């Protein structure tokens, strides 16, 4: 049943994607290759091209993401050549480096060598390659409650956080054949990280928030052609409210609200004074001045749902079916002054595409 | 085939109906009253406890509805016995003057004779008993965009609107046997507005927006037990959103965000500044604060979703199935501040319910 699985999906793939690259006539020589390595070999290696084309065309295919605009520029940095722990951690130094790129962060994924037997060659465990630690014990909560189980699983390898809101994980893997995964601090210097401050509110500055410039997300598989990529980190810029409306926000993520409003010097008494959703503005309207102030990238909710119905104008006109999460595309805050809002969308999954995988710890 | 709909759909009603009214031994002798009925006349004719109950249930059933904790307290009117188009005016204008209640609103819906062979007794054509005029013409926009359509058939039978931003529609309904409708102003003494005001900034006033004090739903079908009450107009009191964060805001309704950031003093230049977004959070704070200062009830989506949060856990406790529809049920402003947005909800439908049903006029 597996290789045929592959095979099938490995035709409709190499079809579409030679069709979009105007290689329409090659496609036949290039299946029978296909065809004869998944008899001979249980598999089949794709080309640069081929592998390129699928993660952008996996992007395009994102239901629930906004940002899909910029699909046809994704940068596609091709490691299925490593073999050693050492190559991988410099790769995944690497990606942080060239995606931040100063701060004018650059979308891009890294892919690893893909499943073999379903067997992983590189088991990334991070959510994301940046990302802060959390701790809960005797009632004290520290920094990212999102990050408890993994800080846990890091504390069990030898590693140890500083226990501040802010301590940056380790990059933690595991690969073939090793029991245990591995770990390695971030070199500072490689992280950039930006202070929350408002364009108006001089006190804003007395929570003392940061947040980190590029969010690549470590833990999901691409899948081209049925080849499964389980390792291929990627990431785009932060859309300011998944900073301001979520991460800083949720009771269960930061959990900044009420200290958002004592700052701006509004009331947290009463539901019908809206505190919240004033706190929630001025929260994001800091998130997104103070990316801009240091030069790192970053969109509005607004501007991203403009780019987005460009999106759904260029697939249109491509004759390509459109797909998206409406529960995901629509932003936490004002989402019904946007036009994602007001219009439904097909949800239907299509290949390639980036899916979650079971966690290796928890 | 319809009489075995109606007869399907009687059994279940009466079998449920009566359970949770503590009358599930009289179930036996009802339904072969009503098998009876059906094979003599066509049709049955609820008592006065199953009609009630089956608003209530209706009500419990509105997957859409984030109000639905008070679902027992539906004040139901029971007019079947009107026949002619004075006794249904005066029943729609006591609908209006008892749900107001001098503006504490008391949640009623008011149920007239039911479809016979699918032909309508009675059909309203307003969308709500009270809702603004609105008119285009010659790239002239006066009142309420949404309202246009209507307000042209209404103007083609003899009525005459003065253009005005907030001309109150009249009632207008078709009795059988009629080839027109009829239409009846509004008595202005039966209808409370509240004129919008900020709490603390008070320019708000020089916009002169204003908002009918009571929604009062009145083209939905209630479907009980097989039996279609086309016209059964109901009310709650607003959510506050629906006012501040869509008839007032929407592009396609009276399009006030612009005009709200200039009172406010805030520049409406850069998406980035989430001027929207502000402007959003100060209308709704004043739709609120002008609803309570004038007594009228209004709930915000806060509080809302708190009691909506009780009645998933009354639905559990009492073992019924929750059923809910998650893009209606989240608030158009903060979403991801209720507990809505994060979890999911069955958009099943299970009756007895209101439904959509089609417009007489376009
Ligand atoms: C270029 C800037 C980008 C922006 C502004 C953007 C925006 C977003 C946002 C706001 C979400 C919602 C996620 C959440 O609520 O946690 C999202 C989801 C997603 N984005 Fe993008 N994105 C971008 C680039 C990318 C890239 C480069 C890829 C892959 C190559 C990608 C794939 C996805 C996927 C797979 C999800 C869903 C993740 C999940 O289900 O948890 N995005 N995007
Ligand atoms: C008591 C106060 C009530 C509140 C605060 C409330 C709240 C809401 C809200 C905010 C909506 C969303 C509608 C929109 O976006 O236009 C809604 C929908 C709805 N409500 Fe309620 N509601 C209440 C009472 C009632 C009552 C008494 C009934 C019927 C007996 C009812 C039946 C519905 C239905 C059927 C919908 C869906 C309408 C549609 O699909 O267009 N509600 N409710
Ligand atoms: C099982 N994984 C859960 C996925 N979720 C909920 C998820 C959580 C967080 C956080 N915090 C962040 C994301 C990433 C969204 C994203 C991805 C990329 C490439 C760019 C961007 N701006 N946002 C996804
Ligand atoms: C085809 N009908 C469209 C239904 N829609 C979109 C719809 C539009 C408007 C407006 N403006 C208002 C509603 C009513 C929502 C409602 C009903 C009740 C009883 C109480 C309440 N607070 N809100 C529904
Ligand atoms: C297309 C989309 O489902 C549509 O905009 C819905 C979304 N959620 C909504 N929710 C409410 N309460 N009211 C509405 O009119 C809508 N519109
Ligand atoms: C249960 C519900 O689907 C869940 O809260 C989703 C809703 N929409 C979302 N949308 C985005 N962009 N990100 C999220 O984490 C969520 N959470
Ligand atoms: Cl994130
Ligand atoms: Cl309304």
């Amino acid at each position: 049943e597996e290789k045929e699985i592959l095979w099938n999906e490995a035709k409709a793939f190499i079809a579409a994607c030679y069709q979009e690259l105007g290689k329409a006539a090659e496609v036949k020589d290039r299946l029978a290759d296909i065809k004869s390595e998944i008899d001979l070999t249980g598999s089949y290696v794709h080309t640069k091209e081929e592998l390129e084309h699928g993660a952008k065309m996996a992007w395009r295919n994102s239901n629930r993401c906004i940002g899909r605009l910029f699909w046809n520029s994704l940068n596609v940095i091709d490691r299925r050549d490593v073999r050693t722990k050492e190559e991988v951690r410099d790769a995944l130094f690497h990606h942080i480096e060239t995606a931040t790129n100063n701060g004018k962060i650059r979308p891009t994924i890294t892919i690893f060598p893909p499943e073999e037997k379903g067997e992983k060659q590189v088991e990334i465990w991070n959510h994301q390659l940046i990302r802060y630690a959390g701790y809960e014990s005797d009632g004290e909560r520290i920094g990212d409650p999102a990050s408890c189980s993994l800080t846990a699983a890091c504390e069990e390898l030898g590693w140890r956080g500083e226990r501040t809101d802010f301590d940056l994980l380790p990059l933690i893997f595991r690969m073939k054949g090793d029991e245990q995964p591995v770990w390695y601090e971030l070199p500072r210097s490689l992280v950039i990280e930006v202070p929350i401050t408002h364009p108006d509110i001089e006190a804003f500055s007395d929570l003392e928030l940061k947040w980190y410039g590029v969010p690549i997300i470590s833990d999901m598989k691409l899948e081209v052609g049925g080849i499964h990529y389980n390792a291929a980190p990627f990431n785009g810029w932060y859309m300011g409210t998944e900073i301001g409306a979520r991460n800083l926000a949720d009771e269960k993520r930061y959990d900044k609200l009420k200290k958002v409003a004592s700052v701006i010097g509004i009331a947290a008494d009463y539901n019908t004074d809206l505190w919240k959703d004033q706190a929630l503005v001025e929260l994001n309207k800091a998130v997104l001045h103070s990316y801009k102030k240091q030069g790192v990238s970053i969109v509005d909710h607004h501007t991203a749902a403009s780019q987005f119905k460009r999106f759904e104008e260029q697939a249109e006109e491509a004759g390509r079916k459109l797909t998206g999460d409406w529960t995901w595309l629509i932003p936490p805050i004002s989402p019904a002054a946007t036009h994602i809002f007001h219009r439904s969308y097909d949800n239907s999954i299509v290949k390639p595409n980036y899916f979650y995988q079971d966690k290796p710890y928890e």
